[PDB]
């Protein structure tokens, strides 16, 4: 049963019960199903069905961001999420290679918002049209693209990941199929719809007819709020990045006695730790713990390892596990020939999971993506090794890097960087002493300037650089210098600059 024929379904049996739930707002399946074939009917109207042209749907967790998601798959378009997280040049720039004619605010049209190049309308003012509605063959299918989602653009320009109804359609089945959250649960939503990780519980829980509960970011920041959202919340699986629960375990009182109905963690997108892993199976002693891999590109994970104490002492780093049963996951070496077991090489993924690619973007795809021998497969990038049938991600082989859970590409924060009128060049050092980076460093050599202290020109880029990049991407520290270290091949000598960084990190 497609996604979409189980939501219609579910609302049309049980059409009272709660589909999804955000800061004291709740929404029924009938009135999620019923809305959302509304908007569709409105979009119709708006822009044109010649292309399937995508929609952004901008917001953060409201009920009207997955009414709307809804609407215009229903409506035959696909949907970009985006996050209020994401700045309006970035958001500029996905609307410029996306092609998309309507974009779509779940809230009031915000006050002096940043005006864009494009058709722009409330969710709110779309409902208000006739109780209209779209036919069942609008809604998009098989490999027609269901969303797409913008990653990290080493070039310094987001690229969107398409993943088509079919694509979803089985990653959710998997999901809803081999992991303990059938029957119904309560699931939360803490990852933004603009990062993938939320299609982990968002459609898993919507097409087993479970209710999702988010906790948006003013809870987040909050502690006690957050505890007393969750606390009520009464969820019984917790899908997010390690690092977010790793942040919550710092509290002694987040157990299984602030959230007695947990009982499944799915987790994904980052290194779960061993301490994390530990701990958890610890204080909820009535929860299993699932860690899963796998890139965007390959509709968020197509791994899978439940992870208990036989587990934790068996390995001193956990491994992703077996491969999603109809994905077929092998490490190749630099050559493209498969290696055997225990052998490092890198991963790939082939199988119904891949995207068919960047939209717009042809010489990327074509990069990566490409028929090995049958399925369409893709170069993770990352460095790893299968023993006895499980997969163990080991590393990055580019520059691609991931900071507390977020991806991101130290050449696009270069291009970025490099922008601000103040700037000549740019090369941001992640400091990683061991395993995971803990932030980043950006080693600058600036162009001329009047500023009479350097914090004030770091003040100046840094906040230039909010426009385009997330917060997340920008570079806590900034240190400049007069020229960039570039090896005999006229290469930048990245492993000298951090050096030269560490360095000066001790002269005060
Ligand atoms: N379970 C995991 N364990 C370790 N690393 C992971 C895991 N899942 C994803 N990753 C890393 O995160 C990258 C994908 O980032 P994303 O597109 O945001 O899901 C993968 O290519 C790996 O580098």
């Amino acid at each position: 049963m497609k996604l979409l024929h189980a939501i219609q379904t579910h609302a049309e049996t049980y059409p009272q019960t709660d589909a999804f739930r955000s800061q004291g707002q709740s929404l029924t399946y009938q009135e999620l199903w019923e809305q959302s074939d509304r908007a569709a009917a409105a979009i119709q109207k708006r822009i044109s069905g010649e292309k399937k042209s995508p929609i952004l749907v901008y917001g953060h967790m409201e009920p009207h961001m997955i009414v709307s998601f809804l609407g215009s798959v229903k409506a035959g378009h696909p949907y970009i999420p985006v996050d209020l997280s994401i700045p309006s040049e970035r958001i500029a720039k996905i609307i410029e290679s996306s092609g998309a004619e309507l974009l779509i605010h779940a809230a009031g049209l915000s006050i002096d918002a940043v005006g864009q190049q494009i058709q722009t309308v409330s969710a709110e003012e779309l409902l208000e049209n006739e109780g209209g509605s779209v036919s069942q063959d609008q809604w998009v299918k098989e490999h027609e693209t269901f969303y797409i989602i913008y990653t990290s653009g080493s070039t310094g320009n987001p690229k969107g990941v398409q993943i088509s109804a079919a694509n979803l359609q089985s990653f959710t089945d998997w999901i809803c199929a081999d992991f303990p959250v059938s029957g119904g649960k309560i699931f939360l939503n803490q990852a933004p719809f603009s990062f993938d990780l939320s299609v982990m519980d968002l459609y898993p829980c919507l097409q087993s007819g479970g209710t999702l509960h988010c906790v948006t970011k003013d809870a987040v920041n909050k502690p006690k709020v957050l505890f007393e959202e969750l606390k009520k919340s009464g969820l019984n699986v917790w899908t997010s990045t390690p690092s977010f629960v790793q942040m919550c375990l710092m509290d002694p009182g987040f157990s299984q006695d602030l959230l007695p109905h947990a009982d499944t963690f799915m987790f994904c997108g980052e290194v779960l730790p061993v301490s994390v892993a530990k701990a958890l199976l610890e204080r909820f002693p009535k929860a299993k713990i699932f860690n899963t891999y796998g890139p965007t590109e390959a509709t968020v994970a197509v791994t899978s390892v439940e992870i208990t104490n036989d587990v934790i002492s068996r390995s001193e780093s956990l491994p992703v596990g077996f491969a999603k049963p109809d994905m077929n996951i092998f490490i190749m070496d630099e050559e493209g020939q498969p290696l055997p077991e225990g052998e490092k090489g890198e991963i790939v993924i082939a199988g119904p999971s891949v995207s068919r690619g960047y939209l717009g973007e042809p010489e990327l795809t074509e990069k990566a993506f490409f028929s090995h021998e049958g399925q369409w497969a893709y170069r993770t990038g990352d460095a790893g090794f299968i023993q006895d049938g499980q997969i163990f991600c080991q590393g990055r082989l580019d520059f691609q890097i991931k900071l507390h859970g977020y991806r991101m590409e130290l050449e696009e924060i270069e291009f970025h960087v490099r922008q601000s009128q103040y700037v000549r060049s740019a090369v941001v050092i992640p400091y990683q002493p061991n395993g995971t980076v803990e932030y980043l460093i950006a080693a600058i050599v600036p162009e001329e300037h009047e500023f009479e202290k350097e914090f004030q020109l770091t003040s100046a880029i840094k906040k230039e650089l909010a426009a385009s990049l997330p917060a997340y991407m920008i570079p806590r520290k900034f240190i400049y210098q007069d020229h960039i270290q570039m090896t005999a091949n006229g290469k930048i000598d990245r492993k000298r600059i951090g050096e030269e960084v560490l360095v000066r990190s001790h002269h005060h």
